[PDB]
């Protein structure tokens, strides 16, 4: 039906802008920290501690899938990405140190985005 694909029209908008908003995020890590997995390989004990791992790179598949119906949906992952490595690094770690830059560059990033996202519908 017509109505699907106007639905779908806007998914694919939408698709774009967190796009544009997953490029700008990204930018602020740029010793590209949280830019793949954490390897389980040279982290064995990781899913130990952390029950939802995730990064940029699994982000970015989900996001070219489509996979994000709203902002909050990938709000949350990008919130894993932080909250993830501020738990398992400890305060005096560059890691950590990293997630908190990133928060909070990231916010102002977030804030203009769900703006245009409630903007433009
Ligand atoms: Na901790």
């Amino acid at each position: 039906s017509m109505e699907q694909v106007a639905m779908e029209l806007r998914l694919t908008e939408l698709t774009r802008l967190l796009r544009s908003v997953l490029d700008q995020l990204q930018d602020k890590d740029p010793a590209r920290i949280f830019a793949q997995p954490v390897s389980l390989k040279e982290v064995p004990d990781y899913l130990d501690h952390i029950k939802h791992p995730m990064d940029f790179a699994t982000m970015r598949k989900r996001l070219e899938a489509q996979g994000y119906k709203n902002l909050h949906e990938f709000e949350e992952d990008f919130d894993l990405i932080i909250d993830n490595c501020m738990k398992y690094n400890a305060r005096d770690t560059v890691f950590y140190r990293a997630a908190v830059r990133l928060r909070d560059q990231g916010g102002v990033v977030l804030r203009q985005a769900r703006r245009e996202v409630d903007s433009i519908g």
